[PDB]
RNA sequence: GGAA
């Protein structure tokens, strides 16, 4: 870590250490040299790292972020890639800088993008991530695609939403001319810009900041033969601005000192928008919209001529009036000045999406679920689709800050390594169970024992080790109970939520599979434990050393894996109450030399 | 060497 944090070089040519390439954490992965805020970042161990830049610089609009973070109140599967965004924007705030992923995101979006001119952005975005690593527009084409489609789910929601159109909705007017005694008009809302293509010079120097660049976007006449005019007649709250243009205008836009204007003021007052740097040249006929910059995602050209993204955020302090910026690399989050954060200097650095938000907007705060009301309505209700000797909670079980759950999670292998570029990338959840943690009647006894549907293809089930046969096929199904993976996240996420506290063996590495971050307090890992410096004990082996089970023969099965976890915690409970904490936990290193770790 |  020979100053990783290091964002500053002492010339324009030599890129920082704080953009270079990171490391994969392909599980015992130290972050602490890499992000010293309360700030997440993104594992890049995804298909396609380069929306990971994407999805940070939206966490950090309020009104995206508590509208998506909102939804998940009420409970709305049918709308994949609104709620899985919802989780992961949830996910980041809660963690307070430990490391988050989304391959939940990716998994919701590399499935919806396989459902196939409607489909122009699918052949484009599902390409890339297959897969120099980025190719050239690719950002703005997943940027127009994303607001896209969760605008089109915005709708598909219960209690029917149109609060990202009163954000990014542009009301585009776009007419075309026939001849001078005919012209055809044609509207249509538009979450975001296209700076394309703009090979149109006027007299620069009134060089010049990007402003210009927007008015032209925004009111522009167009020759096109299979003329053209559109404009747009609305300023909304965000603007999510789309930067393509050529190499030379991107060598001639480097040159132009303070080009990203970080706050403007604009209005409408013709047909058209202007916009001018303070409130002084603005005329003030109309109401005047000051608009302050939110955040940016640029390209990085390292001198390896490697391609990677970052993203550049701002965010409001509402205890004393000021603007912390941030620097997100995949992990690699440092907080920077503004003079350092808006420099184009930098041959290197290349933007390609540019927000601006509205001044007295951007300063609300963030706000989270937890200041809702949250449907827990999936725990008692039985959602199969499929046509079992758990039982279902009633509300007498109402689950409350505190209550013991055994979890116990099974997965399969969809891809293999895939090394010299070097990342193992996909890996599939099959099926988890919930127990009864609290004493009583109703103890050790599951009450959601859920088989997570998979449409993609399987390489190996792993069944000796999952207890998964090839019946995880929605139709035609060996049906223990086949439940979609939308629903049965909720669960978990509820059950977190509530602030239950969850046991079982090695829930770190399966919560990670689950794409879910869940704090210490809420996990009683029973490997943690019954620990002997490395090699972590046997399952099967604890479960016959310390108590009287032969079990873990022939295939695993997640359902006595994890009742099996909960009279473990509580063996571990009584040899904790009675000061034996170590003769039986020191007694159980020279016991398993003689047996060599395994015994029929 | 565990979970898979």
């Amino acid at each position: 870590t020979s100053d990783i944090q290091t964002y500053t070089s002492i010339n324009k040519y030599e890129v920082p250490p704080a953009y270079s390439r990171l490391p994969l954490t392909s599980d015992n992965f130290d972050f602490t040299p890499f992000n010293n805020t309360e700030y997440s970042g993104l594992d890049p161990d995804v298909d396609n790292h380069y929306t990971n830049a994407i999805i940070q610089l939206y966490r950090f609009i309020p009104e995206m972020f508590n509208f998506v973070v909102g939804c998940l109140k009420d409970e709305n599967f049918e709308t994949t890639l609104l709620t899985d965004l919802g989780y992961l924007f949830d996910m980041m705030e809660r963690s307070h800088g430990k490391i988050c992923s989304s391959s939940n995101f990716q998994a919701s979006l590399k499935s919806l993008t396989d459902k196939r001119e409607p489909q122009e952005h699918l052949e484009e975005y599902l390409e890339s991530l297959c897969i120099e690593s980025i190719k050239r527009n690719m950002p703005q084409k997943f940027n127009r695609f994303l607001l896209s489609q969760l605008i089109k789910e915005e709708a598909q929601t219960v209690n029917h939403n149109i609060t990202l159109n009163q954000c990014f909705g542009l009301e585009t007017e776009i007419r075309t001319e026939c001849s001078c005694d005919h012209y055809d008009t044609t509207v249509k809302l538009l979450p975001s810009l296209s700076i394309s293509g703009i090979n149109k010079t006027v007299i620069k120097q009134l060089g010049q900041n990007i402003l210009p660049y927007i008015e032209y976007a925004m009111k522009n006449v167009t020759q096109k033969n299979s003329t053209q005019e559109c404009t747009v007649k609305n300023l909304p709250s965000v603007l999510s601005l789309e930067l393509s243009l050529l190499d030379t205008e991107f060598s001639n836009i480097r040159s132009s000192k303070n080009w990203l204007t970080s706050e403007f003021y604009g209005s409408i007052i013709k047909n058209k928008a202007v916009l001018r740097s303070t409130a002084s040249e603005l005329k003030g006929t109309s109401h005047i919209f000051k608009y302050e910059l939110n955040g940016y995602v640029a390209k990085i050209t390292d001198n390896n001529n490697e391609t990677r993204l970052v993203t550049y955020v701002k965010k409001y302090n509402p205890k004393e009036n000021c603007f912390k910026w941030l620097m997100f690399n995949d992990y690699l989050v440092v907080e920077i000045t503004e003079e350092e954060a808006l420099k184009m200097t930098y041959p290197w650095k290349t933007p390609e999406i540019i927000i601006y938000c509205d001044a007295e907007e951007l300063r609300k705060p963030f706000f989270s679920v937890d200041t809702y009301s949250i449907n827990y309505d999936i725990l008692f209700r039985d959602y199969f689709a499929n046509g079992r000797e758990y039982k279902l909670l009633t509300h007498d079980e109402a689950p409350k800050s505190g209550t013991l759950v055994a979890i116990d999670a099974a997965f399969v292998s969809l891809q293999s390594e895939l090394c010299e570029i070097i990342r193992p990338k996909r890996t599939a959840l099959a099926r988890i169970s919930i127990i009864r943690g609290e004493e009583g009647e109703l103890y050790g006894v599951p009450f959601v024992d859920d088989y997570v549907v998979n449409t993609n293809h399987i390489e190996d089930y792993l069944t000796r080790y999952s207890g998964i046969l090839p019946g995880d096929l929605d139709p035609e199904k060996s049906t223990k109970r086949l439940v979609r993976r939308n629903v049965v996240y909720r669960k978990v996420w509820l059950l977190m939520q509530l602030g239950c506290v969850f046991v079982g063996h090695g829930l770190n590495n399966d919560f990670k599979h689950i794409n879910i971050n869940v704090p210490r307090n809420q996990i009683r890992d029973t490997a943690i434990y019954f620990l002997q410096g490395k090699r972590y004990l046997s399952l099967r082996y604890l479960a016959y050393v310390l108590l009287g089970m032969n079990i873990q023969e022939g295939n695993h099965d997640s359902i006595e894996d994890a009742h099996t976890a909960l009279i473990l915690y509580k063996k571990y409970l009584h040899l904790k109450e009675k000061a034996i904490f170590e003769k039986v936990l020191n007694s159980v290193y020279e016991e398993g030399r003689a047996h060599n770790f395994k015994v029929p």
